[PDB]
């Protein structure tokens, strides 16, 4: 909620419409009123027919990911069939399930058990070279996401881990040591992490706003960080230590160079995703005692007035 | 005289006072001792000077 723009974690709205789907369904089968013995054999038929597909295209894995079990499966077979082929036992009884079905139901609309085995596997084959069986990006970012296998991800935990983790504890001894020496004001004991959504990070931060301007290089391996203060209709109302989100400079560098295989619109998706894992984690943590504060924006407007805001 | 503020920046501090006027203050300036003076009633407090408090005086006033 940082954000209007930040997006949230998915909802269940995919189960909500999976429901009102077999709901209708549900009410369509119950008007026509058709046998429903030959719907439950219609039914058990095409779900054998899907899982032994799914068998074939995770055998079609296999004969590549026989190559990495040395490197990547700890030289086990059976970690490679259960990474190719899910649970082992689970999609064993489910084959199982699925031969015996075919082999005692008749298939009214359907092929013998050689001809249904041709088909399924020539189907597989053309799913496989054509590219048919394709994978949406919606479901690919949301199963990325579920599974946490994003780049952002690990950019916020390695900046949680290596740095905010280590200077939190101490910042607020820092600052208040400061502001013992320096009295009159007064600069505000939270840290204030910047996350331009658009990921520009100018080198001097009052190049990006006059507003905001530096003040002294608070007391402190060594941990340089430049304290701000904000100018409000040309005098000062606030001030804070204020500096940018490395992480978010270091996926522009990366969207920059053409070896990372990293565009702009992807360099957004992670530039959101950052700004809501550290979030999460500055909530969860014990080290973000109230202590740090993220001014995630973005300039489609003064971002001074946003940081006083917030102060 | 009361302190007002530390004075912004080889690294010298100089803490600035204001001046209170029948308890209003009629301004305020950069306001500090003079250290040699403290130096020399040092060592008219320390017996291995031979510096009186007589000569004491009459440095101050020298210096
Ligand atoms: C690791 C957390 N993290 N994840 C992401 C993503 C970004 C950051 C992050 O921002 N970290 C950071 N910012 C700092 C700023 C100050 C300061 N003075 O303001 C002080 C700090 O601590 C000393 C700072 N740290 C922690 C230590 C950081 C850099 N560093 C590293 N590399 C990593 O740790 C690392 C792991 C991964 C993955 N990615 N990275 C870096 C991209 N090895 C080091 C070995 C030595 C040594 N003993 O020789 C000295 C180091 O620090 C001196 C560098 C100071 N430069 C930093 C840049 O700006 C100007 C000042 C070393
Ligand atoms: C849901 C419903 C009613 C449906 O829409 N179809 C599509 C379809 C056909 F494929 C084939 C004919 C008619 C229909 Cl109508 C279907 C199929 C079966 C079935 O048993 N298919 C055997 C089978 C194949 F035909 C091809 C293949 F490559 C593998 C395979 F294993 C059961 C239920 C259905």
């Amino acid at each position: 909620s940082l954000h209007p723009s930040i997006p949230c974690p998915r909802g269940h709205g995919a189960q909500k419409a999976a429901l009102v789907l077999l709901s209708a369904c549900l009410v369509t089968l119950w008007g026509l009123g058709e046998p429903p013995e030959h719907t439950l054999r219609y039914l058990v038929l095409h779900l054998a027919s899907l899982q032994l597909g799914l068998l074939l295209n995770g055998v079609c894995s296999l004969a590549e990911e026989l190559r990495h079990i040395h490197s990547r499966y700890r030289g086990s077979y059976w970690r490679t069939v259960r990474a190719c082929l899910g649970c082992p036992l689970r999609r064993g009884a489910l084959l199982l399930l699925s031969i015996y079905f075919y082999y005692s139901l008749p298939n009214a609309v359907g092929p013998p058990f050689t001809w249904m085995l041709a088909l399924l596997g020539l189907s597989q084959a053309l799913n496989i070279l054509l590219g048919l069986k394709g994978l949406a990006p919606a479901e690919i970012s949301a199963v990325c996401e579920k599974g946490n296998f994003n780049v952002a991800h690990g950019l916020a935990w390695s900046y949680y881990i290596g740095y905010l983790r280590l200077i939190l504890p101490e910042l607020q001894a820092r600052i208040r040591t400061y502001n013992q020496h320096y009295n009159n004001g007064a600069v505000s004991q939270r840290l204030y992490i910047l996350l331009p959504l658009d990921c520009g990070v100018p080198d001097n931060l009052s190049m990006a706003d006059p507003n905001i301007r530096f003040l002294d290089k608070l007391p402190q391996r060594v941990y340089s960080n430049s304290i701000y203060e904000l100018l409000e209709n040309g005098q000062r109302a606030g001030t804070c230590v204020l500096e940018y989100a490395t992480p978010l400079q270091t996926l522009f560098a990366m969207s920059q160079y053409s070896q990372a295989g990293f565009s702009r619109e992807d360099r957004l998706e992670q530039a959101k995703l950052f700004c809501r894992t550290l979030e999460d984690i500055l909530a969860d943590a014990p080290e973000s005692q109230n202590n740090c504060r993220l001014i995630a924006y973005q300039e489609p407007f003064s971002l001074s007035q946003e940081v006083l805001r917030h102060l």
